[PDB]
């Protein structure tokens, strides 16, 4: 059946012509990635060759800053986890203290069937609430120490290398501007090719639809 195959032919023909774009749109994005990559390294080398001692001397400071960025997130999460651990023990103390007066000696005996049901639930949680609160608190002592200790090294190094630091700041930022640009080009290249794989994939599926259709026509009469 001449129409049966021509329906897959043009379905295959449109898919393979789309690939010719994708192969260029990838190669173009790939080459531009190469071009920015090589310019990034040569403009940064000239900046090192001028005055590059400041760069190596600044590395102990920037590492001491890298350590600090970590310790401050650790301290913040320990801060927020301690803020939660206090709020549970409080709600457990408020629940118990409020329920204590009503039930003790049963001077009031109102909803006395229901009050303990909340008090005993509270009684059980306090055992764990006090465990976990002391836990997060002690960890908060560790992290807040590590935090304000990592700052002390960075600050003292800032005093000890402030000259080298102020000269390497333009170097790191032109490196960062180029990085994020390269990061931008790296992202565009990576998904543009996977887009082609799904394009090539849908092309190869046509060659099987034809391998079967021609086989379906053949097994007729």
């Amino acid at each position: 059946v001449d129409p049966r195959i021509q329906g897959e032919l043009e379905k295959l023909n449109q898919s393979t012509d789309d690939i010719n774009r994708r192969e260029t749109e990838l190669e173009d994005a790939r080459q531009k990635f190469r071009s920015v990559l090589v310019e990034a390294t040569v403009k940064l080398d000239e900046l090192v060759k001028k005055i590059g001692k400041a760069v190596e001397d600044s590395k102990p400071y920037w590492e001491a800053r890298r350590v600090a960025r970590q310790a401050q997130l650790e301290a913040q999460k320990a801060t927020q986890d301690f803020q939660r651990a206090t709020e549970v023990l409080r709600a457990a103390k408020e629940t118990i203290s409020l329920a204590e007066q009503r039930l003790l000696e049963d001077d009031k005996r109102q909803f006395d069937s229901a009050w303990q049901e909340m008090l005993n639930h509270a009684t059980q949680r306090v055992a764990e609430a006090e465990q976990t609160k002391t836990r997060s608190e002690l960890v908060h002592k560790e992290t807040a120490a590590r935090y304000n200790a990592a700052m002390g090294r960075m600050r003292q190094l800032e005093k000890k290398l402030k000259r080298a630091i102020n000269k390497s700041k333009p170097y790191f930022e032109l490196k960062a501007k180029y990085y994020v640009q390269l990061e931008q080009l790296k992202k565009t290249v990576d998904d543009l090719q996977a887009k082609l794989t799904l394009a090539k994939g849908e092309y190869k599926m046509a060659l099987k639809n034809l391998e079967m259709i021609s086989d379906e026509i053949h097994e007729a009469a």
